[PDB]
C-alpha cells in the first residue's frame, strides 16, 4: 500500500557523471565506454549564445582545450565531434562503471528520473514527465547543464534526456542523447517561450485507477461517456485529447479494477466539474498527471483492495 | 528554478542491498563490512530468543547479486538480526547509524529480493509512521541521508499498519513509535502537520517567485501556537524560529511574519490558488532540504 512519486535507483547513472570544462564554462558530461556526451553550448561564451555558429566555434578547438574530470582523475580527450546539439568527446579510458544502456527518444506524457548534477557531482534524484509542450518542470540551478534523464527497466539504463536550458517561465528544455531537442527549442539565447501546457489525460486516468487499486472509490459515478463527448469536455479544461491508443493502453488497469475506461472517463469529467470538495485522492488535492499507465502497474499491487 | 521532492543519490546504498532467506520468508538485508542487518521477523506470540536459539548459521541464505554469502554467526540487537558473514562488502561506504526525530526527512531505497526498485523522499511523521510506498517483500528496505561522503542510515522497514502507513526501526533495532514486530491490533495515532517544514516550504515558494500569500502582518509565537493547535499543527518552538533564520534573512520575511501568512492560509484556505504546484500545504521538506535544493550541494 501507498503511492509515491518514485524515481529509479540512480547508482548506475552516478558512475557515469563527469565534469566538462572548456574555457570559463563548466558543466556535466555522461561518460559511457570511451565517449563523454555533453551539451555543445559548453564551447560558447554568453555573448556567443545569441547566434552561435557551432561548426565555426568547434573547428577552432583542439582536444586539449576540453578538460574532463572523473572524480579526482583527469581524463585525456583524444577526439571530438558534434552530433546535432550534443558534443561527443572521445577519451583514452573506457568507463569501467559503464552499465548496460540504450539511447531512447521519449514522447510527451512519458516519465523519467533525473539525476541533477553540479561540477560532475550528483546532488539529487527526482521523478518527472515530458510535458505535452515538450518542456520538463525540473529543479535545476546554474551548473546543472548536462544532467540526465533516464529509466531503468530491468538492468538496462535507457537514457532519454540531457538538460540544456531554462526557459523564462522557470521550465526546462533539453535533447535526447543523440542531440535532438524535444520541442521547438534551439540552444540559442533568443526569444523562446514554452507553448501553452495541457494536462496528460491518460496519466490522470492511470492515477485514478491507482487510487481504486489502493481502496479509494469516492469519485466513481454511475455514468459512462463516448470518447468524443469526453474529449469535447476535456479540451475545455486544457486536458490533452484521449486517443483510442490511450484507451487500449488502459486495458490492463480496466480489467484489474473492473471499471471500463470510458466509465473512468466519466468519473474524470465529474471531477473536473465539481472539484474535490475538501477530499483528496492518494494524498493529493489536485489531479496528478506525472504517473503513466506503466508506472502505476509497476508501483501498485496486482490485487485490488 | 523549480522545486521537486528530491531524494539523495542512492548508489552508495544500492551496493549494500542483499536478499535474506530463512525458511519460506524472503526479505532484504543491509550488508556493511562483514555483517548483514535485517528485520528479526525473518525467523518468524513470537519469543524471538526462543526462535533464534533453534536456528543455525546455514539456515540463513544470503544472496548478494548472483553470489551466495556464507553466514558464520548470528545475533539479535533489539528488533534487528545481525548475520555475520565471511566476506566484507567491498562496496561498503563511509557510514553511521543515526536515530532521527519526527519531522526529519530521509530517502528510501525500496527493495524486493535484494534488488533496488525505486527511491523516494519522505518524512518521519509526528505519529512516528512514514507514508511510504511498499508492497510485500519490501521488509528490510532502508532510509538514509548523505552528509558529504557519509551515509547516515536512519530507518529499516518492518511492517505496514492497517491504514496503509508504515512502521520500522533505526539500524540498532529500536522502533520509531509505539509499535511491536508482531501481528497484533496496532494502529497509528492521530497525525499532525510538521509546522516548521510547512514554513520552510513557504520560504522555498517565495525564493521561486510565489508571493501571493504574503501579507503585511505579524504574530506572536504564543498566538501562532494557539491557532496552530486548532488545525492539528505541531507547536512551533523558538528552536524552529532560530533554524528558519537563514531563510528569513534571504527572503526578507521574518519567521513570525511568515506565521501570519500561514495563519491566514489555515483560516481562509488557498482560494483556488496553488503554491509550488500544490493545493495543500506541504510538510515533507525541512529547512535544511530547502537550503540544499536552493543551493545545489553535491555528493
Ligand atoms: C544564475 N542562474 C542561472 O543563470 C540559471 C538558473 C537555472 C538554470 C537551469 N538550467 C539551466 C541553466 N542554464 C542555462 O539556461 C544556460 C543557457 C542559456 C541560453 C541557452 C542555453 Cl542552450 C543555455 C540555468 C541557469
Ligand atoms: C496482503 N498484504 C501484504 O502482504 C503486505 C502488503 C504491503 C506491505 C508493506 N510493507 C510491509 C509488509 N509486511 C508486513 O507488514 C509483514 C509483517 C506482519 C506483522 C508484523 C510484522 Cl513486524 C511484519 C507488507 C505486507
Ligand atoms: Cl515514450
Amino acid at each position: 500500500s501507498g503511492f509515491r512519486k518514485m524515481a529509479f535507483p540512480s547508482g548506475k547513472v552516478e558512475g557515469c557523471m563527469v565534469q566538462v570544462t572548456c574555457g570559463t564554462t563548466t558543466l556535466n558530461g555522461l561518460w559511457l565506454d570511451d565517449v563523454v556526451y555533453c551539451p555543445r553550448h559548453v564551447i560558447c561564451t554568453s555573448e556567443d549564445m545569441l547566434n552561435p555558429n557551432y561548426e565555426d566555434l568547434l573547428i577552432r578547438k583542439s582536444n586539449h582545450n576540453f578538460l574532463v574530470q572523473a572524480g579526482n582523475v583527469q581524463l585525456r580527450v583524444i577526439g571530438h565531434s558534434m552530433q546535432n546539439c550534443v558534443l561527443k568527446l572521445k577519451v583514452d579510458t573506457a568507463n569501467p562503471k559503464t552499465p548496460k544502456y540504450k539511447f531512447v527518444r521519449i514522447q510527451p506524457g512519458q516519465t523519467f528520473s533525473v539525476l541533477a548534477c553540479y561540477n560532475g557531482s550528483p546532488s539529487g534524484v527526482y521523478q518527472c514527465a515530458m510535458r505535452p509542450n515538450f518542456t520538463i518542470k525540473g529543479s535545476f540551478l546554474n551548473g546543472s547543464c548536462g544532467s540526465v534523464g533516464f529509466n531503468i527497466d530491468y538492468d538496462c539504463v535507457s537514457f532519454c534526456y540531457m538538460h540544456h536550458m531554462e526557459l523564462p517561465t522557470g521550465v526546462h528544455a533539453g535533447t535526447d542523447l543523440e542531440g535532438n531537442f524535444y520541442g521547438p527549442f534551439v540552444d540559442r539565447q533568443t526569444a523562446q517561450a514554452a507553448g501553452t501546457d495541457t494536462t496528460i489525460t491518460v496519466n490522470v486516468l492511470a492515477w485514478l485507477y491507482a487510487a481504486v487499486i489502493n481502496g479509494d472509490r469516492w469519485f466513481l459515478n454511475r455514468f459512462t461517456t463516448t470518447l468524443n463527448d469526453f474529449n469535447l469536455v476535456a479540451m475545455k479544461y486544457n486536458y490533452e485529447p484521449l486517443t483510442q491508443d490511450h484507451v487500449d493502453i488502459l486495458g490492463p488497469l480496466s480489467a484489474q479494477t473492473g471499471i471500463a475506461v470510458l466509465d473512468m472517463c466519466a468519473s474524470l469529467k465529474e471531477l473536473l466539474q465539481n472539484g474535490m470538495n475538501g477530499r483528496t485522492i492518494l494524498g493529493s488535492a489536485l489531479l496528478e498527471d506525472e504517473f503513466t499507465p506503466f508506472d502505476v502497474v509497476r508501483q501498485c499491487s496486482g490485487v485490488t483492495f
